[PDB]
């Protein structure tokens, strides 16, 4: 795991991460697919609750990304979202 993700993903519980795998994995065929779309990336926060806005998204995708999310990269965006609820 990148070291720096590494203490993103401290923030989360194991369920946590269990129920954000299971809202990533409806985007992926997983059998063969690794990362979701940065249009799906958006569609996958909101499931999971988040409303990022759509210069935040590209702003993510500039300063996460290793045109695409794989699962690591998707939990370092969530985390990061979710500390800008009011
Ligand atoms: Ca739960
Ligand atoms: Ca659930």
């Amino acid at each position: 795991m990148d070291d720096i993700y590494k203490a993103a993903v401290e923030q989360l519980t194991e369920e946590q991460k269990n129920e954000f795998k299971a809202a990533f994995d409806i985007f992926v065929l997983g059998a063969e697919d690794g990362c979701i779309s940065t249009k799906e990336l958006g569609k996958v926060m909101r499931m999971l609750g988040q409303n990022p806005t759509p210069e935040e998204l590209q702003e993510m995708i500039d300063e996460v990304d290793e045109g695409t999310v794989d699962f690591d990269e998707f939990l370092v965006m969530m985390v990061r979202c979710m500390k800008d609820d009011s």
